[PDB]
């Protein structure tokens, strides 16, 4: 005698997430800059928050977006990212015209969409830099040691991504962009 959920049932994700922002603010120590937008775990729930805040491409340099399972905060020191590490978008001063908010977006939906298939579960989350001198977006890992998990990611990424084969990009490990500056892996 009921009615049809896929008449009015908002479509769950399978897993929350949480969006992250970053001003920079230079009286302040880096931890307090970062403050958390909002939660979702619905594709219509998603979209409300995309649909409502600033492209990558508008925002100040020194401001970033993140989206973090939630449970995992976004940096290093979390439980699920120390033993991680990332594959690293660099983009040039040009991209952030013509890539910066797709390869966002892609990323984006890469994450709620579980585009990683068996290997979803590794990933933490990803970080979009808007610089000066180059914007950067990640894909953060839970274990930097997970050869198959790790390289598996990259090559669904790069391909979600568009990236012809002469574009290489690399795997850094969380404790060497902690204490260094060198890739694990490239695709
Ligand atoms: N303790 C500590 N510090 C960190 C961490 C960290 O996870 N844990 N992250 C990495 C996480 O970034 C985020 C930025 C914005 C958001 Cl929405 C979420 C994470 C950077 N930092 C600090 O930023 C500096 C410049 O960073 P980058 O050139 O990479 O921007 C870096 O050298 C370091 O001092």
């Amino acid at each position: 005698e009921v009615a049809n959920p896929e008449h009015y049932i908002k479509h769950p994700l399978q897993n929350r997430w949480a969006l992250w922002f970053f001003k920079n603010d230079k009286s302040k120590t880096w931890q307090a800059n970062l403050r958390l937008i909002s939660k979702f775990d619905t594709v219509e729930d998603f979209w409300a928050l995309y649909n409502h805040i600033q492209l990558s491409s508008n925002l100040m340099p020194g401001c970033d977006y993140s989206l973090f399972k939630d449970g995992i905060e976004p940096m290093w020191e979390d439980e699920k990212n120390k033993r991680g590490g990332r594959w690293l978008i660099t983009l040039n001063k040009q991209q952030r015209r013509s890539d910066l908010d797709r390869f966002w977006l892609e990323t984006l939906l890469c994450l709620i969409g579980e585009s990683f298939d068996d290997y979803s579960d590794d990933v933490c989350g990803a970080v979009v830099n808007v610089r000066a001198k180059g914007d950067k977006i990640a894909i953060w890992t839970t274990e930097c040691e997970n050869r198959e998990a790790v390289t598996h990611i990259g090559r669904v990424y790069k391909e979600r991504l568009g990236l012809p084969p002469k574009i290489v990009i690399g795997y850094q490990s969380h404790a060497d962009t902690a204490t260094k500056s060198k890739n694990r892996f490239v695709v």
